[PDB]
């Protein structure tokens, strides 16, 4: 009688077709072995719950019927997996809430799980880290700085930071600094992590309606599958019906920052809420992620974290060595495929095309924030962070200052807003004291006061 059980829903194979060799027909092929064939579900036959489980089961050699989709071979039915992930070690018990959520959610629902349901505060920024999904390692002079820096933007701001949720990416290193740092106002971050149902690795430990769920964090089953990060306050966890595939949380994850950059940051203020991407080691496809963020609808810009590893030192390498328009001076085009011929070994046509990639993203520069860790003085990530925010989004002068006006974080403004050759017009200053005064800003009424206030 609940909203998530009268709302959200699970996913399930109800029509089994193998990816198998029969030895004459239809059915087996090890042996007999009545257990072993791979379904398009993804789980295997004997555990399609207890009924869609029986003979006849769709030369032929399972072709040209095949046809697999999750639109029109799976059934919806409510939701079995929300409550509670008291994460058993750690000494600090670390409560964490979760949902089982279809990937075909209308994106205002989750909204509404977030804001309604969870109690959650609208943020007033979005961080959302790609990455590596591999587990990779980190230099420790950059793991503190990152740990440092990316933790100061969620406080200072009201900030919600999107991960994989999972411990086997860039989670865990956003989950080493919600450790490694303070954990006195961390109960105010929230950590939302978005991940498959078909990764975890406990599962069927989190089947039931509102509970408390004991979950292991270790132990290491072989690490074939991904077990989810004590350090995430949030968790989405997306179905499409499938077991031990990756996808489904990619839509379901864009479609929550549209919708959150669509809300409005604050009741007087009327912007949206700015979202903004972080990149720390990468791979293949965040080259493409990176570019799909600078070309929809107007545009994320994205943090890049030199040093930390793979493809993150790639958009750096090129940031540095190209024009402010992205042009390579004719003379270092095989000098940058040889990098990517040795950090990414595909061979000669597909690192021809992540340079064409690469290229592309280098036509809006402006978007583009390289942060150099230690070897530079505009340190501290937490500034590059939401200095991003304010350049290359051509805004007004006036929309900077209100936007920093929101974060109640003055070193932005004062440094960056307040810059010589800032053509101010009439009335914002006198507009913008206004607002300054009615939501408790006592810093930016000294601020404006020093700048030509009356």
């Amino acid at each position: 009688k609940s909203w998530i059980e009268s709302t959200l829903t699970k996913r399930e194979c109800v029509y089994i077709i193998p990816s198998s060799k029969d030895p004459h027909r239809c059915l087996p092929g090890c042996q007999i072995c009545q257990q072993l064939v791979r379904c398009f579900c993804g789980r295997l036959v004997k555990q399609h719950a207890c009924f869609t489980a029986s003979l006849a089961m769709k030369e032929h050699f399972n072709q040209a019927i095949e046809e697999w989709s999750v639109e029109k071979h799976t059934e919806q039915s409510p939701t079995d997996a929300y409550g509670v992930i008291n994460f058993q070690g750690g000494s600090h018990s670390y409560r964490a809430k979760y949902v089982r959520l279809s990937y075909d959610t209308k994106p205002e629902i989750i909204l509404q799980l977030l804001l309604k349901e969870w109690q959650m505060e609208l943020p007033k920024l979005v961080i959302s880290v790609h990455g590596g999904m591999q587990k990779f390692e980190l230099h420790p002079r950059i793991k503190q700085l990152l740990g440092k820096g990316l933790i100061k933007a969620a406080v200072t701001t009201g900030a919600w930071i999107l991960t994989g949720g999972v411990n086997t990416g860039v989670a865990k290193h956003v989950g080493d600094a919600l450790k490694e740092h303070a954990s006195r106002s961390s109960r105010k971050i929230c950590t939302i992590g978005i991940a498959p149902w078909g990764v975890i690795e406990n599962r069927n430990d989190l089947v039931g309606r509102d509970v408390v769920a004991p979950y292991q964090t270790l132990l290491n089953p072989l690490s074939k599958l991904n077990v989810l990060n004590n350090l995430h306050s949030h968790f989405i966890l997306v179905d499409d019906g499938t077991v031990g595939k990756y996808g489904a949380e990619v839509r379901l994850r864009r479609e929550l920052e549209k919708t959150i950059n669509q809300q409005r940051i604050h009741a007087r203020i009327g912007q949206g809420v700015p979202v903004v991407a972080l990149i720390f080691e990468g791979g293949p496809n965040v080259i493409l992620t990176v570019l799909e963020y600078l070309q929809e609808s107007p545009p994320v810009p994205v943090v890049v974290c030199e040093g930390t590893g793979r493809a993150a030192d790639l958009l750096a390498y090129i940031h540095k060595q190209t024009e402010e328009g992205g042009n390579l001076p004719d003379a270092a085009e095989p000098d940058i495929i040889s990098t990517i011929k040795k950090t990414f070994n595909f061979g000669q046509s597909e690192a021809v095309h992540l340079f064409q990639t690469m290229m592309e993203c280098m036509k809006k520069k402006e978007l583009i924030t390289v942060f150099h860790i230690g070897s530079e003085d505009h340190q501290d990530i937490d500034v590059a962070i939401l200095t991003a925010l304010l350049k290359g989004t051509n805004a007004s002068a006036f929309d900077q200052l209100i936007l920093t006006l929101a974060w109640d974080r003055v070193d932005i403004a004062k440094n960056h807003v307040f810059v010589y050759g800032q053509q101010w017009l009439v009335g914002s200053l006198e507009q913008a004291m206004l607002d300054a005064l009615v939501m408790d800003r006592v810093s930016f009424v000294k601020l404006l006061i020093e700048n030509g206030v009356s």
